[PDB]
C-alpha cells in the first residue's frame, strides 16, 4: 500500500489573485508549497486578464477544457478575477459535464499587499477540489473559508476579502483545517443534468443588459433591439418593474424575436410572476433569484435550444 | 395649558402603499390606485399623535418616477415648509431610495421630510402600510427629527435618504442603509436617534431647484462579461450629460464600454464610475486612472443615487475635477 | 373524482401570535377565512403559554402528541412564541418520527395591532404544512415569507417582523403567491433518522447554561455542579473559549460525572476542534454551530444514550 | 517647512493578533505568545505613517481579560495622553467588545485610542493581523479620529467602542456594528468618516477610575427554555451588585428566573434585563414592568456590554431609576 493524495489541475485566466492577470500559474502554485502537503498539483494558463474583460470566448474554452480533460485529474480549481467570478462559476456550472470538483477562486488583495487572502483562498480550493464530498455539487466558488455554490454566489462589496455570498440560499460549508462540513447542496439541476451541451459551438447568443431607474432612457433597450439581440434581460426596480418607455420597447423586442427576461437591480430575492407584470401577455420570462447577469448566462444557453417563451420560462424554473 | 399636536401634510405620490388587488390571498395587484384619504382612514391611530391633511400630488408606481415629479415635490416642500410642521411622502419602494436622495438634496426646508411605502398592497392579508405610514407620522412629528436630511421611515427603521436602498425584491424589511447604518429604532411611537449623516444635505448644499423645469440628462449602463458597447454610444450618439456606469468589482469596465466613455468623457460628457456591486464604496487609486481619463470615483453611491447627484452637479459645473469634488462632499 | 384539500392540524402552545398565549386556538383559525381555499383545518390546544416559560413537559407532550397523531392528519402546524421557537423547533427536529410536514409559527407582533404579523404568517404555515414538497425535510419554521429548517433557525433581532434566519446555511424557500420553490434541504440527520426516541420519557436529562464575559464567575457552573447537573452548555467567548475560573470548573465538571459541551455567545459560526481547546484532554465536546440553547437541546438527547464524551462528539457531528 | 509623523503608541494585551502555532495551515494555536516588539517588525510599513512606541501591559488571551486589566488600560492611557498623539491596543478578539465600552466610558484622553486584534494567529498563511494593525495606526493617526470615542479597527474598518460586536466565531471579517452601522471605512490608508456616535463617551461621561482598585461585581445570567435559576441564586448569595440576564427575545426571563431576580432587586441587588438575542434593543414597554419590579432595561447593549455600563453605573448610584438614565444617556 502507498499513501496517494489527489491530482488537482489548476487552471488560470488571471485576476488579482494574480496581480491583475499578471503573475503566471507557476509562480502562484510555488508561493503555497503546503499544497503539497493535500495534491499533487499541475497548473496550465488558459488566459491572463482582469475578470471585467471576460468573454464568451473565454467561457466557451473553459467548458470544452474541462469536459476534455475530466478523465485526466481529480479535480479543477480555476484562478479567477474577482469581478465577474460569478458569472464564470454559473456558466460552467451549467455547461461543465464533469461532476469531478470545479472550485473557482480569486483574491480581493494583490499577491504583493499586506495580509494578502490569495494564498490561503488557494490552498482552501485545493482542500475542497481534492474532497470526494465536493463531487454532485456543481461547479463552487471557494472564498474566505467558504464553499458556495456557483448558482446562488455573488460579489456583495466592492472591496472586503468576505464580499462572497450566496445570497438567497447560503453556503454549502465552511472550511475549517482542511476539512469541510457539507450541510447544502443545490437542488436546481446543474452540469450532467442539464441539456446544454457546448463541445461543439464557438459563439454564443448574444444578450445585452438594460438598467431601470427614474426617468429612465429607452435608448440602450432600442440599440439592442436595432442590432437584432437574440436576447434582453431587463436589471428592473423592485420586483422586475420597467420604466414605461423600457417596457414599451421590451414589449417590441418580445414580438419581434428578442427574448425579455425580466431580472432586478435589487441584490437579493425573485423577481416573480403573478405581481405587476403579466408575463405571459408581452412574452417575458422572470427570472426568479438569478440576478441580471446571472440571467444572461442561462438566457444565452437557453437561445441555444428556443426561442419560445414558455420553454425559457421553463428553463428558468430548471436551471 | 392645552396639548396641541404637530401638523403633518401627506404628499401622496402611489406606489404598492396605495396597490389594490382582487384577494388578500393572491400576489396579483395594480399599484398607485387608492387615494390618500383612503389611506389616512386606514390608520385611525394617527389622529392620537397628529393633525393630518392630505394632497394628491400624482398616484403612480414609482417604477415611473420621473424628473418633473422630482421637481414638483421639491418646489412644493420649499413653498410650503412654513404652513406645516412636517412632511410624509407616500411613494412606491421601487425608487423610493432615489426620490429621498434628490429631495435630501433639494429640500431647503429644516422641518422632518420623510418617505414612506409598503411592501404589499393596502388589500393584502397583514398589510404593512398602515403601520408603515403611522410610524411614518411618528418621525415627522418628532422634534428630534429634523436636521438629519430627508428620511425614509421602513419597518419600525429611520433611514437616511443618501445611504437607504432596496436590499431585496419581497420582503417587508428590504430597506436597509447597507454602508453606514440607520439613524434609529422605532418602538411604541418613539425613537432612539443614534446617528445623523455627516455628508451634507438639505440647506447646506448649493443645489437650487426652485426654477428648473428640467434636468440634465444622465443615463446608466451596466457592465458585466462580454458586455456591449451599443448602450453606451446610444446615449453618446443622443447628447448626454452625464453617463453614470454600474461597473464590475470596484467600478471595473468591460472594455469596448470603457473605450466609449473615455471618448464620450473627451468630448465633455461626464462620466461617473459607480458598481453594480451592492455595498462597498467605488474609489479612487484602484484599476482605473480616474484624472487621465476624466471620470469620477461615486464612493459610496450606488448607479441610480449617483445618477441624483451627477444630473445636480452638472446643473453647476461640467468641469471632472469638480464633479469629483461634489461626489466628495454631498 | 372531487378536488380534496389536505387535512392540517393546528397544535396550539401560545405566543404573541395568540397575544402572549391568551387567544385560542380556534379564534386564530377562524380570524384567517382564507384557510379553507388551502387546507381543512383542525385545532387542538396543547397548552397557551409565554415561550419564555417553555420547558422540557411541553416538549415532551408535543414530540408524543406528533408521533401518535400522524397517521390521522396530512400535516402539522405549531401555534408557538417566538421567543424559544428555536428550541422548540430542533428539540422536535430530534425526537418527531412523523415525515409529514411539521411546521412552526408565531408573530412578532400581536394580533390587535397595526399590520399584525400573525394572519399571513399562519397562512404561509399551512401553506408549507399542505405542500407535499415539505415532507421529508425535518422540522421547519415558517416566517416572514421563508421556511426554515429548525437546526439553524434563530431570532436574530428583538422586534423585527424578519427576526428569524437561518444564519449559518440560510433558508430552504421563499413563499410567493400560495408557492414554495424549495432549493435546499438539511444534510444533519434529523427525525426518523435519529436514535432519539422520547416515547416513553417524563423527564430530560438536566443541562444548564453558563455564560462567558471579561471577569466571569464560575459560581453560576459551581452551582450546576453542586446541584448534580446531566451536562453544562459553556456559552464562550469567540470559538468557544472559557475565562480560566470556569474552565477550571468545567474541567472539573467533565471527569466528575458531568457532560461539557462548548458553544458560544458568538450568534454565528462554529464552536471548532483543534483551535485553542484540547477539548480530547479535558474530556469536552464542541457544538459547532449550534448555539447555547440548541446544544442544550442536543446534549439532553444525547444524555438519553450516553455520558461517554467521544460518543457524543459523534452524536454533535451527526445532528 | 519638513514633514513630521505622528507618535503613536502601541499597548499591546495578547490575543490571536499575538499568537502562534507550529504550522501555517492547522488551525491549533496558541493566544498572547508573541511579543509587541515583533508584531511591529512583521509590518515594515508602520514607518511611512507613523512613529511607533510598543508597550508591552500584558500577554494574555482575551477569554481570560479582567477588571484589573481594564483599570490599567484606562489609567495609563489617561496618564499618558499628553505623551503621545494616539494609541493603539493590541487585544484578544473574544472580548475586544468589551474593553473598547469599557475604555470608551472611561478614557478622557481627546487622541485616538484605537484597538486591533487578529482573526488568525500571526503564524498562519495570510495572517490578517499585519493589515489590521497598519490600519489601526492609520486611523489612530488620523486626526478626523478624535472625538469619536473608544474606536475598534478590524477588516478595513472603523467601529465605535459602543455597538461593535463579535458576530462570528471565525470569519476575518466578525467585527460589525450590528444596530448602527460603522463610523468609517479604510481604503489606501485613507478613511472617510459618515458617522459619529452619539450616545455620551469619554470626557463626556461622570465616570472616573482614576483612585478605583476594583469595579462592582456584575455576573451574567442565560435564558432559554427550562432554565436553572441556579446560576441567579449563586450570584444573590454571593452578594453580587448587580446581575444582567441575557434574556430571551425582547429581554424576557423564564419565570424561576425572574423570580429570583425580582427577590434580589427587592433587597437591593441591581438587575438589567438584555438579551441573547444578537440585534435589537431590549425595550421597556413591552412584557416586563420594570418600574414595578425595579428592573432596567439595557436597550441595544448586549449583555456583556450591559455588564460594562451596570458596573460604572455602580460606582455612581444603586438607584434604579439613575441607573436607567444612565441605560439612556451612555
Ligand atoms: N479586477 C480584478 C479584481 C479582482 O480579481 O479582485 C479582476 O476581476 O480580475
Ligand atoms: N412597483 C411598486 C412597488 C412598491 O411600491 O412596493 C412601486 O414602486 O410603486
Ligand atoms: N414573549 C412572546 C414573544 C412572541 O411570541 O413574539 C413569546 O415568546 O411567547
Ligand atoms: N482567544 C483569542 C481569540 C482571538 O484573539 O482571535 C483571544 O481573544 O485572545
Amino acid at each position: 500500500h502507498h499513501h496517494h493524495l489527489p491530482n488537482i489541475t489548476i487552471l488560470a485566466t488571471g485576476g488579482t489573485i494574480a496581480g491583475t492577470g499578471k503573475v503566471g500559474v507557476e509562480n502562484l502554485v510555488n508561493a503555497v508549497p503546503q499544497l503539497k502537503d493535500i495534491a499533487n498539483v499541475k497548473g496550465e494558463q488558459v488566459v491572463n486578464i482582469g475578470s471585467q474583460d471576460m468573454n464568451d470566448n473565454v467561457w466557451l474554452t473553459l467548458a470544452k477544457k474541462i469536459n476534455t480533460d475530466c478523465d485526466k485529474t481529480d479535480g479543477f480549481v480555476i484562478t479567477h478575477g474577482t469581478d465577474t467570478m460569478e458569472e464564470t462559476a454559473y456558466f460552467l456550472d451549467l455547461t461543465v459535464k464533469c461532476d469531478k470538483p470545479v472550485v473557482m477562486v480569486g483574491a480581493m488583495r494583490p499577491s504583493t499587499s499586506m495580509s494578502a487572502d490569495g494564498p490561503f483562498n488557494l490552498y482552501n480550493a485545493v482542500v475542497t477540489a481534492a474532497d470526494k464530498a465536493s463531487a454532485n455539487r456543481g461547479v463552487l466558488v471557494v472564498m474566505n473559508d467558504t464553499v458556495l455554490d456557483g448558482r446562488d454566489v455573488t460579489k456583495t462589496n466592492t472591496t472586503d476579502v468576505a464580499t462572497f455570498k450566496s445570497v438567497n440560499y447560503g453556503p454549502l460549508g465552511y472550511i475549517h483545517n482542511g476539512k469541510i462540513d457539507y450541510q447544502r447542496t443545490p437542488a436546481r439541476k446543474h452540469t450532467s443534468d442539464t441539456p446544454f451541451d457546448v463541445s461543439k459551438l464557438n459563439e454564443l447568443p448574444k444578450v445585452g443588459i438594460v438598467y431601470n431607474y427614474a426617468n429612465a432612457s429607452d435608448l440602450p433597450a432600442k440599440a439592442l433591439v436595432d442590432a437584432g439581440y437574440d436576447g434582453i434581460v431587463s436589471a428592473g426596480v423592485g420586483n422586475g418593474n420597467l420604466y414605461k418607455s423600457v417596457f414599451d420597447t421590451l414589449a417590441t423586442a418580445a414580438k419581434t424575436g428578442t427574448a425579455v427576461v425580466r431580472s432586478s437591480r435589487v441584490p437579493t430575492g425573485a423577481t416573480t410572476q403573478d405581481a405587476e407584470v403579466d408575463d405571459a401577455k408581452y412574452g417575458f420570462v422572470a427570472s426568479g433569484t438569478l440576478n441580471p447577469q446571472k440571467a444572461r448566462v442561462l438566457l444565452q444557453l437557453a437561445l441555444t435550444q428556443t426561442k419560445d417563451p414558455q420553454q425559457i420560462q421553463q428553463i428558468f424554473n430548471q436551471y
